[PDB]
């Protein structure tokens, strides 16, 4: 499918709760929830291969990616991992991440287009997903 194109978030639950199992405390816990009002991605898919931008008002970072081979990124709490993006159905990825160093919760990935235009990603920690619904601009 095409994963292409530039999206703006339209709706974000579950966010807080995320950050919440990573240990972050409560008053930063807000001020990230408001950081992901704000937050776009934009996506360039040729084939198997992904450039991915995610990005708010003061931050943003960059996804590079093949389907199938291991990368590296960080967690949702910025911590370093091993990546690896697979296929579940036609429009829809998940990618399973490994820290590189000590332990914590397991942490994943999911974005899915739908049949009705949106962007969904979610992003999990043990039990706890955060889903977030994105509209090309
Ligand atoms: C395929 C899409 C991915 C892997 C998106 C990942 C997004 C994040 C790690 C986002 C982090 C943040 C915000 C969106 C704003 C609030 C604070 C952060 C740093 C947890």
């Amino acid at each position: 499918p095409n994963f292409s194109g530039n999206w703006k978030i339209i709706r974000s639950e579950n966010f807080e709760e995320l950050l919440k199992v990573l240990g972050v405390n409560v008053m930063l816990r807000k001020i990230a929830v408001a950081a992901a009002s704000k937050q776009a991605v934009e996506i360039k898919q040729e084939g198997d291969t992904f450039y991915i931008k995610v990005s708010t008002t003061v931050y943003t970072t960059e996804i590079n990616f093949k389907v199938g081979e291991e990368f590296e990124e960080q967690t949702v709490d910025g911590r370093p991992c091993k990546s690896l993006v697979k296929w579940e159905s036609e429009n829809k990825m998940v990618c399973e991440q490994k820290l590189l160093k000590g332990e914590g919760p397991k942490t994943s990935w999911t974005k899915e287009l739908t049949n009705d235009g949106e962007l969904i990603e979610t992003m999990t920690a043990d039990d706890v997903v955060c889903t977030q619904v994105f509209v090309r601009e």
